[PDB]
DNA sequence: GGGTTTCCACTTATTCAACCTTTTAG
DNA sequence: CCTAAAAGGTTGAATAAGTGGAAACC
């Protein structure tokens, strides 16, 4: 049931799940030996395919197909259909870092527009421009086009624009999870819910904003090798009464995210009505976490 | 139909989400 | 003593990003 999403929920949703893509591809076919592709996707688990239909309906563009055994993706290269993106983002902007990589895919529209891109010249602008997105030259491309370049992105300072955006944030990367915490008590399990909300470290100032548009939180840093990223967490009952689910009972998840949050809300009604505390109360929170997150089936 | 664009199957890197246990706060 | 909150992680790919191959187009 195709139905139409919000375009900040859509935003948010992109800064969270979104991708550009330029491809600068060897091609014996081509008269300068490369071609090129342009394009925007979203890769989503399988259970997510909803949330997919929904985009390329209300854009118009777009085409969907099976990204490996469990994942769906959603890729629009089509050059004629990505003014449809630019006009999108152009009237409600990327939030995150990704802002940055829109601006560098903007950049390649161009060059490919005026047909530069059928240049060797051209071809080599839009390696320049490559350099700068997402991850960079490919060793075959470092090999190809040996060039000292500019490898300083934007550093983009934005607010959170408004709460619709935070929905469809939270509805890429965020989680509504049930905390089993293993005591020696008589029951002998404490129940403790927790919102996070994961994000790359070079977004740090944008997830701690959260903390002060959210009136609760905080930040927790995690490092693994030389990589690095950001919790913004929730695990004070009386904040995720009074503040967590009231929020997004006004502002709506979308996929399955939703449902995760609504099982999550009857495990708070049960604890506000302190049965987490007794066994019956604690076996249907068993019972309703199995059916959370990664078990759900559908 | 030659050069170019678009699509579709599928993979690589690593940024997510989701999952744990131990300790501290109240 | 008791429960709640925070601290302190780990797991593993539903990560973000990218690739190989060719059909479709004009
Ligand atoms: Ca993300
Ligand atoms: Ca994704
Ligand atoms: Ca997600
Ligand atoms: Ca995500």
């Amino acid at each position: 049931r195709r139905e139409s999403i919000n375009p900040w929920i859509l935003t948010g949703f992109a800064d969270a799940e979104g991708s550009f893509l330029l491809r600068i591809r060897k091609n014996n076919k081509s008269s300068v030996g490369y071609s090129t592709e342009l394009g925007f996707q979203i890769t989503l688990h399988n259970k997510d395919k909803s949330i997919l239909e929904n985009i390329q309906s209300t854009w118009g563009v777009g085409v969907i197909a099976n990204s490996g055994d469990n994942a769906v993706s959603l890729k629009v290269t089509r050059f004629e259909d990505l003014k449809v993106i630019i006009d999108h983002f152009e009237k409600y902007p990327l939030i995150t870092q990704k802002y940055a990589d829109y601006m560098l895919f903007k950049q390649a529209f161009n060059v490919m527009e005026n047909k530069e891109h059928l240049t060797i010249e051209g071809i080599k602008e839009l390696v320049r421009i490559k350099a700068k997105l997402n991850w960079g030259l490919t060793d075959e491309l470092k090999k190809a086009f040996p060039e000292i370049i500019s490898k300083e992105r934007s550093l983009i300072n934005k607010n959170i624009p408004n709460f619709k955006w935070l929905a469809g944030f939270t509805s890429g990367d965020g989680c509504f999870f049930v905390n089993l915490i293993k005591s020696k008590s008589k029951l002998g399990v404490q129940v403790q819910l927790v919102f996070s909300i994961t994000q790359h470290i070079r977004d740090k100032n944008l997830m701690n904003s959260l903390i002060t548009y959210l009136g609760c939180g905080y930040i927790k840093k995690k490092n693994k090798s030389e990589f690095s990223w950001l919790d913004f967490v929730v695990t004070k009952f009386s904040d995720i009464r009074d503040k967590i689910i009231p929020f997004f009972q006004e502002y709506t998840l979308i996929g399955t995210k939703l449902k995760d949050f609504e099982d999550w809300c009857k495990v708070a009604k049960l604890i506000e009505e302190k049965k987490h505390l007794t066994e019956e109360g604690l076996d249907e929170i068993k019972k309703i976490k199995l059916n959370m997150n990664k078990g759900r089936v559908f």
